[PDB]
């Protein structure tokens, strides 16, 4: 149930930013969807709504982040979201690592 | 042959044209052969997506099967049929490849 089957979950990945967001303190509700797909537009990936918001609530849903004027968001359990990213930054590596397996065994 | 990442069969064919190239893709050990390249890298391959993508070179004509043999009977080799498409293909997933790679890298400098 956790972040991979292949390579990595959009919304590990999704999440992984949001909580980088949050420390920063810039994780506002409102233009999220703008942001996110601003940051990757040039790497042709334009995250859906769909997906930016469902990992949004599932980071609600596992205690890691809380609502608070518009709505920003901070840590509820930051202890938990510490340990998350550095759950991510293995599986981004190994992800790197698979690609540039993939990049020099066939070229 | 993307979408976010690159598409897992899409990365597995890849691997399939070359091992083509190399003169090596057989029949018959195929599925224990691919497990036992991405062990040691977390990723491990299943049945249907292996054959899928095998089959998938064979109907869109990247590959002909043949048969062979040597020492100790006859075996399936998979050989190129339209080998300048299947040609593309590896130019259109470095393309492909080169990107997750730099959008690995965005992330990792994005937030570490």
């Amino acid at each position: 149930r956790s972040s991979t089957g292949f390579l990595v979950k959009q919304r590990a990945f999704l999440k992984l930013y949001m909580i980088t967001m949050t420390e920063q303190e810039r994780l506002y509700g409102l233009k999220l969807l703008k942001v996110l797909q601003s940051e990757f537009k040039e790497i042709g990936f334009k995250p859906n709504h769909t997906e930016v918001y469902r990992s949004l609530h599932e980071l609600l849903d596992d205690g890691i982040l809380k609502q608070i004027e518009v709505v920003l968001y901070q840590f509820k359990d930051y202890e938990a979201a510490k340990l998350y990213k550095k759950q991510l930054k293995v599986e981004l590596d190994r992800c790197k690592k698979l690609i540039e397996k993939a990049l020099s065994d066939n070229f």
